[PDB]
DNA sequence: CTGGCCCTCGCTGTCAAAATTGCGGCTGGGTGTGCGCCCCCACCCCCTTTTATAGCCCCCCTTC
């Protein structure tokens, strides 16, 4: 695509049934810098 | 005093059973949940009477 040159090795290409899974990154990304701290330990909370 | 033998008994090794602690690391969701009997002692309610009031309802009587 970038140069328009033929790729030397011929590629195996065709329709195939793909399916998207519920594990999306936006429901996983997580960060913290001095958030709330729990009662008993006065340590960081558990969970995103 | 010295030596040979079998005995109750003291102690030990050995086997066995009961008792004991731990069983990977992170993570993300959601969803739920929070005595007991029988007796004894204080305190209060209903038993009863009165009367007005009226809607409601049980009971007995009467009809056909």
């Amino acid at each position: 695509g970038f140069t328009g040159r033929k790729i030397t090795s011929q590629i195996f290409i065709g329709p195939t049934y793909y399916q998207r899974l519920k594990h999306m990154v936006d429901d996983k990304i997580h960060s913290r810098a001095r958030g709330p701290i729990q009662i008993l330990n006065r340590q960081p909370m558990e969970g995103r």
